[PDB]
């Protein structure tokens, strides 16, 4: 399973995807995952939440012409979901925040 920064960082510029241990909120919610009871390690082990679009509201990443931005969780493994994400655009620029989307720096 692959879910560390640099790990997931890597294999999204090299194959345009992210790893198989990923599913969106949306797979995740048919399978039964409960967020207020912490439960996606039982429902879907060894599965991390990832591949959902990020509003960038805030517009703190960078904007541009067509460019889309995604969310993955980063450093996951069973209970409540942690405050590590990896934010990456269509274009393959590579953020980390590990804030709740508070901050966020490049790693590619």
């Amino acid at each position: 399973v692959i879910n560390t920064f640099d790990g997931v960082a890597d294999y999204l510029q090299t194959y345009h995807k992210l790893p198989d241990n990923y599913i969106t909120k949306s797979e995740a919610q048919a399978l039964g995952w409960v967020a207020s009871k912490g439960n996606l390690a039982d429902v879907a082990p060894g599965k991390s939440i990832g591949g959902d679009i990020f509003s960038n509201r805030e517009g703190k990443l960078p904007g541009k012409s067509g460019r889309t931005w995604r969310e993955a969780d980063i450093n996951y493994t069973s209970g409540f979901r942690n405050s590590d994400r990896i934010l990456y655009s269509s274009d393959w620029l590579i953020y980390k925040t590990t804030d709740h989307y508070q901050t966020f720096t490049k790693i590619r």
